[PDB]
């Protein structure tokens, strides 16, 4: 039976590398995923350690090889939020999307970048769902299955290098469209007519979307990533005023 420092360790229904941790003392439910420290340090470790909780991490146990990373249950992920309410309102997007954004912004000033940005990568820390946190643990909305919608304009043209924080960037665009429109901006179901708008940067935001909602998704989106706003200017937009340490132990 598994048991590390004063916690049970259960499989779970689907057990990735995820378990169930179970504190002997008073039953309290967390999750615990495994990692080799090298890739905890490389990979899990950067974000736990940003000045600010923006993972849900409640401690790491760092073994002779292993992390074992604790952290809270979630609510759900801003994928399935989106597609259950359609659409978002812009109060509700501007909310929301202020925390995904103030996240990316945290990763960036600390020279982290994602390159994995998606709504799914967003989960609710409680069941209210007012306030999400980053799915930092490796762990419907298209014309049809499996559309490369976060694909940018820069991983198509250039030879492979480019800004890692600007495509960051594009994606929160992708994101912001999608929380506000619940389609991708770009959602072709034929991958040549995908790819030719993406590199074109052409799609459409309907008119209802307010004006400095429109701009912002605008900002975003351009094609030439030097064009695009930083994570931290995004926050200085006035679209969202016109709508509005984690412990590490050793064992053995």
């Amino acid at each position: 039976p598994s048991r590390i420092a004063d916690y049970l360790l259960l499989p779970l229904a689907e057990r990735e590398h995820v378990s169930r941790a179970l504190c002997i003392h008073t039953g309290r439910e967390l999750r615990c995923k495994v990692f080799p420290i090298k890739h905890y340090q490389d990979k899990i470790r950067p974000y736990i350690q940003l000045p600010s909780n923006i993972t849900g991490i409640v401690e790491v146990i760092l073994g002779e090889t292993k992390a074992y990373v604790f952290f809270e249950k979630d609510f759900g992920d801003m994928h399935s939020y989106v597609r259950s309410r359609k659409r978002l309102r812009e109060e509700e997007a501007a909310r929301l999307f202020k925390q995904i954004v103030s996240a990316v912004a945290h990763c960036h000033q600390s020279a982290i970048v994602l390159g994995d940005l998606k709504l799914r990568k967003f989960v609710f820390s409680t069941e209210e769902r007012t306030q999400l946190r980053l799915e930092s643990l490796e762990d419907a909305l298209s014309d049809k299955h499996g559309c490369p919608a976060y694909v940018s304009p820069e991983i198509l043209n250039t030879t492979g290098t480019y800004s890692g924080k600007a495509a960051d960037v594009w994606s929160l665009g992708v994101m912001l469209y999608t929380l506000l429109v619940g389609r991708y901006p770009f959602h072709d179901s034929d991958p040549s007519a995908l790819f030719s708008k993406i590199r074109r940067g052409q799609f459409c935001i309907p008119e209802h979307i307010s004006p400095k909602a429109r701009c912002l998704i605008r900002s975003l989106l351009r094609r030439e990533p030097s064009e695009r706003l930083t994570a931290p200017e995004i926050l200085l937009h006035p679209w969202f005023e016109s709508v509005l340490i984690v412990p590490e132990y050793q064992e053995d």
